[PDB]
């Protein structure tokens, strides 16, 4: 019950990230709609972990720029968490941070700008911003989903945090909701767990659920995207919302997100702990950068492949639920894919081995 | 009964430290967060014991310096005890004393400065400062623990006193607590005993427990660090705190710490007796310096090896408990590893014999 924290290297070790690979030759794009980062925090942090610091550059979209507010509890926490987690684990990769206005067009423009960027040429895009899929204008959902389909066609992996307010995703309208962009079938949706691990083993990994006050992983069944062909054997349940419905199941994978077993980071000069699914997209972006480095070619769109890989590639989470609204336990983890943690946490070395011919 | 005192050489003889070795060629780093030493007490002391005085140098971390307050009952007692015990027993070693501000960053920076020091190049770091593991900010525990993981990877042994306020570690919150850094699985946690010995034999060795007013050795079960793989056969009991979880057992080894059978030292020119687990980390740091001298390479991280060594390498403490809060005898010593004294007191020559191929 005592709160703990890990450096990103400890979590990568627990998930058996492949050794001897650092993302050299890869560029990870990170999307930001507010805040900024300062070089002092990044340099202190990377030095503290003993890793050669990755090059980090900012890209302005629609007039937005890298502008830290200086408040460790503000958006700088998101920006610096993203860079510190991805950068500490794929320090050989180049990191390009795209800043855009916090509008639907700005979010879309940041994604399309990164995906098609001929200067930075990212092979991976990490996204830790989002909102309930049914709170978005339908036109915006369509445009962003098409941008993600385009990234898949181009061989660019797009990862997105699944949410921090459980199965209701922050809405109090008597229904369950999944977050977008995680709900897009073209995005690798990243859920969250409470991880108890040491260098040699995972002692326990359960659904992240700290109640209404502490947050919980997003997850559920989309009301907008049909169940994908490649997800039809995952046993995604019907939606818990009356009238139910078959839909794309969220998330696809999951990793440590509980702030109570969180990430030690340096935000605006302050050493602290941050969690949330915001950390999981950059964590797995670094894993993908390592895998791409070894393969010599980008894995791009991974979802169809992940769902047909052998079970041994994942650590199945089976205990917990992501309900923070009521006592119904919607949804619950269980054997195999579930709407709290998807396929579970990847075992890095096994995922790499499964992707090599 | 009657209070006694030993010179450090008498304790080393009781524990059969290997003869003919003095740590020549080694450097022992000693971390300090306050106080200071004066050459007069040190020169007087080493000369008085007939050992060639080791070179002792101070290193300033974050602007902190060697600043004795002159009060023999103040922090100078800690600084001078550490140097006098380690230096008297490994006089051939060079001693580097790192002074840092008494803050979480200062403690961390002293440790990383010493571990990575290209000028002093210590192979051993002795720490006699600490606090309840759950009283520390989780981010600081994570940073500190990773610094100790780094030291293990680099072949640097890190030893820490387990505490002087029994199984509750100075807290009055109805819970039992272990001290950090001793709780880190990467640190050799040093507990305390009451030793009745002469040059040729140990007549009695029991858990150090002089009640609330006299102090008692720290020890117990971590609420933060899982039970290490190498410690799973030690029979660490479930924690006495509610939930009765499994966790890293403290301490790993133990040595004389009872002030009533304490160490005769000279603090700020005053010849006196000082005990506590503060003395045990420097005592065993000197043992490790002698062993490193003989092996020709540093033993570095010792914990995994210690727990699989033959039982004859240790003197098993089986009598006593470290409870100074109530009558429950939590925790209690017994055959084999226990949460008061760990594997017991090392038998120097046997430990050295076991480490040579
Ligand atoms: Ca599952
Ligand atoms: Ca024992």
């Amino acid at each position: 019950a005592a709160p703990t924290a890990y450096t990103p290297l400890d979590v990568a070790q627990a998930y058996q990230f492949p050794e001897g690979l650092d993302g050299q030759g890869q560029c990870i794009a990170i999307i930001e709609l507010g805040g900024g980062y300062d070089e002092t925090s990044l340099a202190q942090y990377f030095a503290s972990l003993g890793v050669s610091a990755p090059q980090v550059v900012s890209v302005s979209v629609d007039g937005a720029t890298n502008q830290p507010t200086g408040d460790p509890n503000g958006p700088d926490g998101e920006v610096e968490l993203d860079i510190e987690v991805a950068g500490a684990l794929a320090p050989g990769a180049k990191i390009a941070v795209y800043f855009a206005p916090n509008t639907d067009a700005g979010f879309l423009n940041a994604i399309t700008t990164a995906v098609h960027d001929p200067t930075h040429k990212p092979s991976i895009v990490s996204i830790s911003w989002g909102g309930p899929e049914d709170s978005w204008a339908p036109a915006s959902i369509a445009a962003m989903n098409r941008a993600f389909l385009d990234a898949a066609a181009l061989g660019v992996t797009v990862l997105a945090a699944a949410g921090d307010s459980g199965s209701t995703d922050g809405e109090q309208d008597g229904l369950y909701h999944v977050d977008f962009p995680a709900a897009s079938p073209y995005v690798l949706a990243c859920g969250g767990t409470r991880l108890v691990a040491s260098a040699g083993r995972i002692e326990r990994e359960t659904v992240w659920n700290d109640g209404p006050d502490g947050g919980s992983t997003g997850g559920g069944v989309s009301r907008i995207f049909p169940l994908p062909s490649w997800q039809e054997r995952a046993n995604v349940p019907p939606s818990a919302n009356p009238g139910a419905g078959s839909g794309r199941g969220v998330p696809d994978v999951a990793g440590n997100a509980d702030p109570a077993t969180g990430y030690e980071v340096v935000i605006d000069g302050e050493t602290t702990v941050i969690g949330g699914t915001s950390a999981v997209a950059p964590l797995f972006a670094a894993l993908v950068a390592r895998i791409n480095q070894k393969l010599g070619k980008p894995v791009g769109y991974l979802n169809p492949t992940l769902y047909q890989l052998p079970p041994e590639v994942f650590h199945d989470i089976t205990e917990g639920n992501n309900d923070i609204a009521n006592r119904a336990r919607i949804y619950q983890a269980g054997p195999g894919w579930d709407p709290c943690t998807g396929l579970g946490s990847p075992i890095g070395i096994r995922l790499l081995q499964a992707l090599l011919p």
